[PDB]
């Protein structure tokens, strides 16, 4: 039964500190060098989503005060939101969404091979359903600042907002890796989250504004730079826009564009309260919105995949970055195996393996451990030093 | 006589769209990729000040609650301070710093020329004294969104802590442009600041706040970076943090840095209200921190110039970023001068001129408002972008 | 039993022609486009070496006077001393040293898959301890001017001078190739050198102050450009060298600490000729030198692996090495495979066979016979051209 008293615990594995520490990470910053993969960064998409998150949570925070924590003021309900915001994609690896694909898909062929007999069942799966959500979550907890030690010690409040998926790998969607199960069940715990089945929780309420903020942001922004590329066409887009409002002229109808957006994502989080603070609502808040604001969303992005999305020069940038990940795949995993179990690598491995000298994964220890240091390694990488490093191998 | 009243005037040319007007613009998304010359680009940078901006406004906010109006909380403080601190470097071009003075020696030169004749002395010294702050106040005020028309149209407050140097070209620091005059009076007088000599009106206090937040972080992610870079020692480095606090151990330093240097800006503003909110302060809020903070920021930023700034790989980089700008200022500016008057400007500078298309200066404006729209142009560019178009030059 | 006499033997397979044959060689020459891997050529490390060969020389030529040949003056000593260490390093392949770790263990991959299995064991062998010494012996004695037939056609004396490693392949160190073995035998005659165990002879004296030279000049000069790479502080150098003493005044420096360890090199190998002059003496010179000088020697070597060595950068560019190597290994031996026994090539193959024309192994050829063509090929190639042809194909 969830409480809007426990479910916005300041306690950590205030709201404002979260927001600083997320800012000041490496893992954070590197998003200015990571980009999804063109025919506008990750870092501007996080930073725009942010302000979307905070906006939402602000009104609902202003519309729902007396059933929130009397500390809890709006502004507070804003930062926790837009920090889990910021928090959101830093996460997913080089090429983004693509690599993400290429990754969770050069997994299910290494393993057509063997190279995760070493692991269980259950340990593969982790792998060959690969998501930058599970990825995230063991960044924020596990690698940055206290290493395997509270990571970037949130607040449960930020981390349970950051959880869209809390639960294992057991679409392709999950946000908690065998390794860090241990974590979600404390904060899942702190936050007084039920546990539907045995190794999946049920989402925080919060969860629902920051998806909101980033298909509203998706859905007008993607618009705007598919305009800057030449991949759509000013009419449309304003007719669209205009569509539910009644180039710096369409600056301006965007702006108006993501009112409106923002006003319906949240007169419709106070709306199902009930659905929410209690069992499961069904799907997502886009899905709850009035309809011209409902259907905005829908033909904005369906838009998107059908004049950029499916363009051809996107597809063959898309086997680039495929090709260069799994050489760096290939590489650093096939360094984990040859050393797997103490077996001697041989050279070329022993070098690869040295690259890491410090964060390199220890010959004793288990194949899954020692291969979420290789995915930690590469995921963590910049598009280009990724490519970069690719070559000069 | 200021007014903590009135320097909060909320009106506009609500700290919360601010905010996201900036965050959104075009101007402030190429920060991304504008870096300084190296031998962490100026969007982190702007990040980071603008956390450590909020966090001042807001433990300032707390601290002197009872003198401000009792409709701002110490978060609507904060999120004024943070705005102004997104807005800060807004206005530098491509190189940085060294662009900046790469532009303000390239028209003392072509000044020595005649190319600036048909200007008065006064429009002439805008150009002499080229500074990113007049830049940023006209793209801030004149560029963005409402072109012309109030532009980003932010509140009077966010404006008035943006502006560092709220006078003339009349150090070679000015932050406003002779054609943004009547913009940086009106401003003012909303804000109620004393106009102490002609063309030259007083700071509004929470400049300092801001100044603060930018010696803050460049002082010691400066230093974070130069270990990244390994142009500095992790001793050093230790030590000076060390120095008044009593690489991931470093973070946590930094952190704890960050605190106590953001703890000193703040009890030394609060110190100083009356030599603050009524005439002149000795220049920077710095100045007036206690002993070791003071200390750690001066010698955090002496060791950065001797170990990076004077490393001779920036110096060769610079040399190449001053070439690639004047290409291009006697390119477009070059432009500019052969159609001023209705002259018929010679076949390649008319293709220059197309390069602008609607953004291309009137032939029969004044050559100021012109070679304003050459710079607009030029200042706003990427890195890349500017070195690129050189180059297809 | 060792005699002065037979150990300078002018005949041939004076020591000034032995110097300019290999001055004016191509495999010489190539040595200056010939590097180590870093993150100060081949050819200037071989010079300098040279220089403090005949310098090691000159000094015991004069010492011992009296024992030597009453034909040889101290500067024909020099000579014999300054042309084997002008030949020393001219066998290694691109990449140098890690060049020949490549191909080694290339080997003892491509042997797990076969294509060795043509050969027999002993000739396997050859390749998988593949030494650039071995590499060099064939190319001083088959390979240049005069082909298989005497090759550079040196003195009996440069020659055992030349060889450190007076074996068979049966830490991987060995000078002599299967196909060599008749010459390492009559040139061992002529020297009157022991045949201690059946396919291993004992070491031409000289062989002593040859490494010395090398080692005393890798060990300063690496410390030299270990500091125009920024990887070493001058302090460190400094103290390091002043150890044994007591920018261009570490020149200086480096002057005076060449001396000693000469002077300390030439009165160890002067101490030492009982154990030298009949049987083995314990290892190399270094370890026989004087408290001070035997540990610059050590600590500079220590600190080059420490700080240069290791450096993540120079790994990484050593993989790059190694692929690239591969390529080539992959390309030539898989045609020389693909052909032996008459076998038809498949196409593809052909053109890489045609590559060499007149060079390419005949088809009747036994496997080893022409795997060592192939190698002949790439160990000759300079760096560059490796990595051109690599990419090319």
């Amino acid at each position: 039964s969830l409480d809007w008293q426990t479910l916005l615990n300041r306690e950590r594995l205030p709201f404002h500190k979260d927001h600083d520490r997320i800012i000041f990470s490496g893992a954070f910053r590197r998003l200015g060098r990571k980009t999804q993969v063109h025919p506008h960064t990750r870092l501007t998409h996080s930073l725009e989503v942010s302000c979307v998150g905070r906006s939402l949570g602000m009104r609902v925070g202003e519309t729902l005060r007396a059933a929130l924590p009397d500390w809890c003021d709006p502004s507070d309900l804003g930062m926790v939101v837009q920090s889990a915001c910021l928090a959101h994609d830093i996460g997913n690896p080089p090429f983004g969404h693509s690599g993400e694909d290429a990754i969770r898909n050069w997994f299910n062929q290494a393993a057509g091979r063997g190279w995760l007999d070493a692991m269980s069942e259950t340990e593969r799966n982790d792998f060959l359903n690969f998501e930058g959500n599970a990825q995230g979550f063991r960044v924020l907890t596990q690698l940055e600042y206290h290493q395997f030690d509270g990571g970037t010690r949130l607040t449960y409040a930020t981390l349970g907002t950051y959880l869209k998926y809390p639960w294992t790998a057991r679409k392709h969607k999950f946000g908690c890796y065998q390794s860090e199960l241990p974590i979600l069940e404390q904060i899942a715990g702190k936050l007084g989250l039920p546990q539907l089945e045995e190794q999946r929780w049920a989402r925080h309420p919060l969860v629902y504004l920051m998806e909101a903020a980033d298909d509203i942001c998706y859905a007008l922004i993607d618009l705007e730079d598919g305009l800057e590329m030449d991949l759509l066409d000013y009419a449309e887009v304003e007719s669209l826009l205009l569509g539910l409002v009644g180039r710096r002229k369409l600056a301006i109808l965007r702006g108006k564009a993501i009112e409106h957006l923002t006003n319906a994502a949240a007169r419709a989080f106070v709306e199902q309260q009930d659905a929410l603070l209690a069992g499961t609502l069904p799907g997502d808040l886009v899905e709850h919105m009035h309809g011209p604001a409902k259907r905005c969303v829908l033909n904005a992005k369906d838009m998107a995949r059908k004049k950029i999305f499916q363009d051809k020069r996107k597809t063959l940038h898309e086997i680039g970055a495929y090709t260069t990940l799994e050489i760096l795949l290939n590489a650093f995993c096939g360094a984990a195996v040859e050393q797997f179990g103490g077996r001697t690598p041989s050279f070329k491995h022993r070098r690869i393996l040295d690259l890491l000298g410090n964060s390199a994964p220890d010959p004793k220890a288990p194949l899954h451990a020692s291969f979420l240091r290789m995915i930690d390694f590469i995921a963590g990488m910049t598009d280009s030093y990724a490519s970069e490093m690719a070559r000069e191998m």
